[PDB]
């Protein structure tokens, strides 16, 4: 077959690169000859995405969470193993998964995967088997964009974080709750049920985990840096969480205020936050999905969002080293 | 091309009254011509075999495939859509194929009837081998005639004051959900709302009463409903409900099974005899080892299953019928 640059709308464009760059078709298409041309394409494609950082692929035939599989199987990267520090993942077929996030009337803040984690995820794949009824979108931003540009606009902010860095707060219950914008507990999030066992996970982890009352727990991380650099392309990248926690991590256990501070305690300028929140909004591109695309996301380079929505949908996942 | 589907024998069955439980099938030694069994071969012949495969699903109770080149989720799918059997109206892994949310290896799922106390149930439902468990992992299956002729023979006086009183299920969830619980489902991702009002209007759409505990959780009751019911098809009694499973496997923080079942006039079982109902689901059953491209097939009116601790990997799929 083949494989084809396309435009689309939504794109923007960084340096004469388009982003995210968008790959579409041209004997007839089939499942078995799209897995087949990403074998046989895989110097292109690895070098497109280091351009690019994302890639869209739209077009092509895959109908299955199966389907999906393959073309990630057929990808090579080898599967990231789950060792606990995220939502409740449900496996689905080889190396995808899903996981109800949080309710769907609701705004998932920019962050990259498992940016909290010592083995986060070099690159994901997200994956459209039922395409939502209404919004629903997987906003997508450059992180070396938004540190140009905050560096840009709060230069004194950045040196402070990156002598400073962040500390993060996140009470987590017993149990789960489907209501919060992060209401995993502590026996889903450490896979544990005995307190040993987990907060020996959580020291491994890098946490400051500390049982509290009623059952719950209440973790404390960092100081940890918030500029890190991603070596492929020699460039520094906005990889924290510092807007996820300040306007996301907010439910009856954490004050989103106090979710996320300075690595050396020092509250952080409310002004200057939503002013990074603003930033993410500008720079990122939004594309409307559709049953059987595949987004080939680089976490060194992308942080990702969602939309609200009105089910149905159901987008999967796939994790890599 | 066409191919045979030869009934065959397996050390695990048993027989009833002549008929095989469950019967096997199975695609002959040296056939005439000789077949170069496929998976499009073997559906086709499903589809021309319809009648016969009605019958023997019909006597049996269920009905064992074995040895056919059932390789993916992808060619389980094709069999079932093959059979004709309507899809249960709504994870999915492909087409109306999929993963079952499952409890770990170590434990031991009770025996009961899919899905028995939602009023659609499924008629009928399969099972899938695409890997076969390393150690056990056999998905033991028992007729619930059987149940129901034994308890009466044993306990008459049990039995009938099951079909006269009922029984009540009761579940005491919370408003969040535990992910190390049999039923940690709370309220919340039960009746998919964070609204009181409107999830105990929700539960009672299902036939139940919701009560609102003062811990932000929840009880509910459910029943009287029957303990017995009556397969049309085959005219006889069938041991459809969850005793013995919720008696012994609905337990937790909040729920003790001792009392998730009693009758449905509130008065408890007597523990002796619903153990001598473990006795007896226990002593019916078969557990054929499962071989990777077995596709089971089971009468939901007629068989109760369970599962068997195992070592992974083990992975099986499944679909459910109208
Ligand atoms: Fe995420
Ligand atoms: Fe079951």
């Amino acid at each position: 077959l083949l494989l084809v640059e396309t435009p689309i709308p939504q794109q923007k464009h960084y340096e004469s690169k388009p982003f995210p760059a968008v790959i579409s078709p041209p004997p007839a298409l089939s499942l078995p000859l799209f897995t087949q041309t990403i074998k046989t394409q895989k110097h292109y494609l690895d070098s497109l995405l280091h351009e690019s950082g994302a890639v869209l692929f739209r077009g092509f035939p895959v109908n299955s969470a199966d389907d999906f599989n393959d073309v990630v199987e057929a990808f090579g990267f080898d599967e990231l193993p789950y060792v606990g520090g995220a939502a409740p993942r449900t496996s689905v077929v080889g190396r995808v998964f899903t996981a109800n996030e949080s309710p769907p009337d609701q705004k998932i803040p920019f962050h990259h995967e498992m940016a909290q984690v010592r083995e986060f995820p070099s690159k994901l794949f997200f994956y459209c088997e039922i395409e939502p009824k209404c919004g629903g979108e997987t906003p997508i931003v450059l992180s070396h964009v938004v540190y140009e540009r905050m560096k840009d606009k709060h230069p004194e902010f950045v040196q402070r974080l990156e002598e400073h860095g962040l500390l993060y707060v996140r009470v987590l219950g017993e149990d789960d709750d489907p209501s919060s914008p992060i209401g995993r507990g502590w026996k889903s999030t450490f896979l544990t049920h005995d307190k040993n066992l987990a907060e020996q996970r959580a020291v491994d982890l890098g946490m400051k985990l500390e049982w509290t009352e009623d059952g719950g727990a209440k973790t404390v991380m960092g100081p940890i840096p918030a500029i890190k650099y991603d070596e492929s392309r020699n460039r520094k990248v906005w990889f924290n969480s510092m807007v996820a926690a300040y306007t996301g991590w907010e439910d009856k256990r954490n004050d989103p205020r106090k979710a996320v501070t300075f690595g050396d305690g020092k509250p952080l300028p409310a002004d200057i936050v939503h002013d990074c929140l603003r930033i993410l909004e500008e720079e990122c591109v939004a594309v409307p999905w559709q049953r059987g695309d595949v987004l080939l996301i680089d976490n060194w380079a992308v942080l990702h969002s969602r939309r609200p929505f009105d089910p149905p949908r159901r987008v999967l996942a796939s994790l890599c080293k």
